[PDB]
């Protein structure tokens, strides 16, 4: 009928979702706690000159989103059946009270701002237009058009001008959605098409600094992977908004919105496993768990992280295509089916809207999409994810580009490690509560699974907060063909003076990693964690070593040639609040198996050669100790390591330096993948140094002529051999080229 009615609507299927069953659960249970709060709330109101709660005062401004905030829950409490107070006027006359006295008081056009900006132009009127949207019947017209008014007053039109300062990202993203309800409650269209307009600069990808990368990796804080919790805010943020404004005359038309919807497949699945979205890309937050300040007393944690990620994706799919749409929620409906630790049709944190879109999405018909195997390199953000019929690993790094770790707010103070070439896994179709099972407030952070550090003693919060402590290194990253991988990092310790070359290739059911040029200065111990597995209170998991090899009932195996391997199975107690000021104290036991390799005191070119099989059976692991010709480790020196695994027709190396491995040559480091397939063989490449200068690869293989190649490959032979010569760019981008043999 009306536009205007349309878009209020909409906003509210999007805000108190529409369609579900109010005396079923889950959601009768959310609507009576609504219920609940809503009455104490009311019971507490108090208009005074300077607060409308008492102990929340006006100023600092937070006491006036905090107003809001409870107002917006009596709202709730009013509109919706089964709270106990659905169409109660005598509380529809005290969210009145409460609004006009906020309104008379503070928030209002004679009202010059104080203190943090972000109070009025965000927390605050994000609030007001919902509750103006909801009540919209039972407040008047002077009400409407003051609520819009403020809004005008708090955010001009100026505030979606110049993408910069406060008007950036998520910021902008959240400026845009007041400016449109104004527009929508206040019947404005300029306000609305204002709205759709300022979302454009927020669609193009960046490549440097806070954003999405054209690989899919997500930024924030300069230099700290994000994708985890940062990508929940972005994706729900424009989803509300494509959502809101999709089949409108404001509907997002801009091509680069494109850019967006690409990135839930893109930058997002990729990093989500059963439900859980990966510890490498969740930053400070790995650290919070129990918060004191959360009432629900929900843990967080990679699945509480995920299920956010998840919500988030449901969101946005009202606002893409109908193929996008069956794409997602199959993946969301896979998820809903694997995740056996935090179920996501009962998450508790969940309001009703969420609920409805994921239940709706799991009472359809259509396929649960399993994850796909295969393998993404987000090297733009240091990440590596790889998937296997037998495992699901996600690999952290860090660069002159990529901290080492975030610590602020007091979280996260001993996270030094988490990027020290860290390999998470998880073996496929079993409980994936590895990191979620009071991991974090246990795990001993000096022996992190994976990576090479020296035992030095460090300080809480050593390198500096805000993603502040960089290694000083240019070459991390690797080449992929979509399905294997060699990944390589120079390490340099965080606030050591460790460096290591560190290698991982992830193939059809190992990963080998090699390590080499492992020097440290620092008088003590240099350790190579081979695994760290947490085993959940009183584990019983049985440890088996034959072979050279070890294995983890329920995990998996480790293969370590040339022996010296040391493990150590402890019980460790710890609470969030040892990782994060503002957890509870709460305790918890968990018994640990850990693995590793002692180079000794101050090493100097020290090396370890080692395969993990995540998943593996006990049986599988020994047969592959006793394998001797499946894997050819080609090189392991701090100039090249490289490996051959004839089953896979794979040859995979990284060139620290200019340099020959097996029959491969380069003129520069650079990451090469070479697969030959009965009569074609594909070469990959990339150059993690990111120089962009042109490199020259030589692989000694008859070949007999060019199928395809990148337009950034030139071919300069063939015949004997093929030589290339590749003009890389900076991202470490994997460039490609087909040929045929022989």
């Amino acid at each position: 009928a009306d536009p205007y009615d349309a878009l209020r609507r909409r906003w509210l299927g999007i805000t108190l979702g529409t369609g579900y069953d109010p005396a079923a659960e889950p959601y009768a249970s959310r609507l009576a706690e609504t219920g609940e709060r809503a009455r104490e709330h009311r019971a507490t109101m108090a208009p005074t000159p300077t607060s409308l709660w008492p102990g929340h005062p006006f100023d600092p401004p937070a006491g006036i989103t905090f107003a809001y905030g409870r107002l917006w829950t009596m709202t709730e409490a009013y509109v919706q059946e089964g709270t106990g107070a659905t169409g109660d006027p005598a509380l529809l006359a005290d969210i009145l009270r409460g609004l006009d006295h906020l309104s008379a008081t503070v928030y209002h056009p004679a009202t010059t701002r104080y203190g943090n900006w972000w109070e009025w132009q965000i927390g605050s009127p994000r609030l007001l237009m919902d509750i103006t949207a909801a009540l919209y019947d039972h407040l008047g017209a002077d009400r409407v058009a003051a609520a819009c008014a403020a809004v005008d007053h708090f955010v001009p039109d100026a505030m979606l001008g110049a993408y910069t300062g406060t008007s950036t990202g998520a910021n902008r993203v959240d400026l845009c959605r007041s400016v449109a309800l104004r527009g929508v409650l206040g019947r404005a269209p300029a306000k609305i098409a204002l709205a759709r307009d300022a979302l454009s600069p927020v669609f193009p990808y960046v490549t440097k600094g806070d954003g999405l990368y054209a690989d899919g990796s997500f930024v924030q804080h300069t230099w700290v992977a994000y994708s985890g919790t940062a990508g929940q805010v972005m994706l729900d943020g424009l989803g509300r908004l494509f959502t809101l404004l999709a089949g409108s005359e404001w509907e997002v038309t801009d091509p680069g919105r494109q850019l967006v919807l690409d990135s839930v497949e893109h930058a997002y699945a990729p990093l989500i496993h059963d439900g859980l979205v990966m510890d490498t890309v969740n930053g400070r937050a790995i650290s919070r768990g129990y918060l004191k300040s959360d009432d629900l007393h929900v843990m967080r944690s990679d699945h509480f992280h995920g299920q956010q990620l998840i919500a988030a994706m449901a969101v946005l799919a009202g606002g893409a295509s109908n193929a996008e749409r069956e794409r997602w929620h199959a993946r969301i409906k896979g998820w809903i089916e694997r995740d056996t630790v935090t179920p996501v049709l009962t998450a508790p944190q969940f309001p009703v809207a969420d609920l409805t879109r994921l239940h709706a999405i799991a009472d359809a018909p259509g396929e649960a999409a399993p994850e796909p195997v295969g393998h993404h390199l987000f090297a733009a953000m240091d990440r590596a994810v790889h998937r296997r019929p037998a495992f699901t690993a996600g690999l952290a790094m860090a660069s002159d580009r990529i901290a080492h770790y975030e610590c602020g707010n007091g979280e996260n103070p001993r996270g030094w490690h988490t990027g020290a070439g860290m390999l998470t896994w998880w073996a496929n179709g079993t409980r994936a509560d590895q990191y979620t099972d009071w991991f974090w407030p246990t795990v001993d952070w000096y022996r992190l699974p994976g990576t090479t550090v020296s035992t030095k003693r460090l300080a809480d919060r050593a390198g500096g907060e805000w993603g502040a402590p960089k290694p000083d290194v240019r070459w991390v990253g690797g080449a992929t063909d979509g399905e294997y991988a060699a990944v390589g990092q120079h390490l340099k310790g965080l606030g050591s003076t460790l460096e290591a070359r560190k290698s991982w290739f992830f193939l059809d059911d190992a990963v080998v990693c090699l390590g080499a040029g492992i020097t440290c200065a620092d008088g003590v111990p240099v350790e190579t964690v081979v695994d760290n597995r947490n085993l959940g209170e009183g584990g019983t998991q049985a440890l088996v070593r034959g072979r050279h090899w070890a294995h983890l009932e329920g995990h998996g195996g480790w293969i370590v040639p040339g022996g010296a391997l040391r493990t150590l199975r402890e019980d460790r107690t710890g609470a969030w609040s040892d990782i994060n000021t503002t957890s509870t104290t709460e305790r918890r036991t968990r018994r640990w198996q850990t693995l590793w390799l002692d180079h000794g005191t101050d090493p100097a070119g020290a090396d370890y050669v080692y395969t993990v099989m995540p998943g593996a059976s006990r049986a599988a692991l020994a047969r592959r100790a006793a394998d001797r010709h499946w894997l050819t480790v080609l090189a392991n020196d701090d100039r090249r390591q490289a490996v051959s695994v004839p089953s896979l027709g794979l040859t995979a190396a990284n060139f620290w330096q200019a340099g020959t491995a097996g029959p491969l040559t380069t003129t520069a480091g650079a990451s090469v993948l070479v697969r030959r397939r009965g009569r074609t063989a594909t070469l990959r490449v990339s150059e993690p140094p990111r120089t962009g200068e042109a490199l020259e690869i030589v692989w000694d293989h008859p070949v007999g002529a060019v199928l395809r190649a990148d337009e950034t490959v030139e071919i300069l032979a063939t015949g004997r051999r093929l030589h290339l010569r590749v003009t890389p760019g900076v991202v470490c981008t994997t460039h490609e080229c087909e040929v045929t043999l022989s």
